[PDB]
């Protein structure tokens, strides 16, 4: 289903997206 073992970077960068502001 998702790789999140190669994607997992994906979610965290998309937190700091958020978090950068």
């Amino acid at each position: 289903g998702a790789h999140w073992g190669v994607l997992a970077g994906i979610a965290y960068f998309s937190m700091v997206g958020n978090w950068a502001k």
